[PDB]
């Protein structure tokens, strides 16, 4: 069972930028961390500290991996899957994101 919900065209999401989408009641943070068709989706809200939007953060590398840093504090979420370096005990919600016909689609409910 997979609900690939159309969000928007990838043209709307600027190079290395993150935006918030809605998968039912799930606020998903769609991060396009490159210029290519490579996009990743995680929870736009964290459950520990509670940052209402993680899409209000800057993408920065470390270890050769892409981390989104929330300027609210020092929260860094690894975009590869969803390893928050602060939450690495539990790890955050990850959704699958694909660029279909230039349109960003999210799959969840796994």
């Amino acid at each position: 069972m997979s609900q690939w919900k159309d969000i928007c065209k990838i043209d709307d999401i600027l190079p290395e930028t993150g935006v918030c989408a809605l998968l039912g009641d799930e606020q998903v943070a769609i991060f396009r961390p490159y210029h290519s068709d490579q996009v990743f989706a995680i929870s736009n809200i964290d459950p520990f500290f509670e940052s209402s939007v993680l899409s209000r953060g800057l993408i920065a590398e470390h270890q050769g991996e892409l981390w989104v840093a929330s300027p609210l504090k020092k929260q860094r979420f690894r975009l590869s899957d969803g390893l928050c370096m602060e939450d690495e005990q539990f790890s955050v919600k990850h959704y699958e994101a694909r660029v279909k016909d230039g349109v960003v689609q999210l799959r969840g409910g796994s």
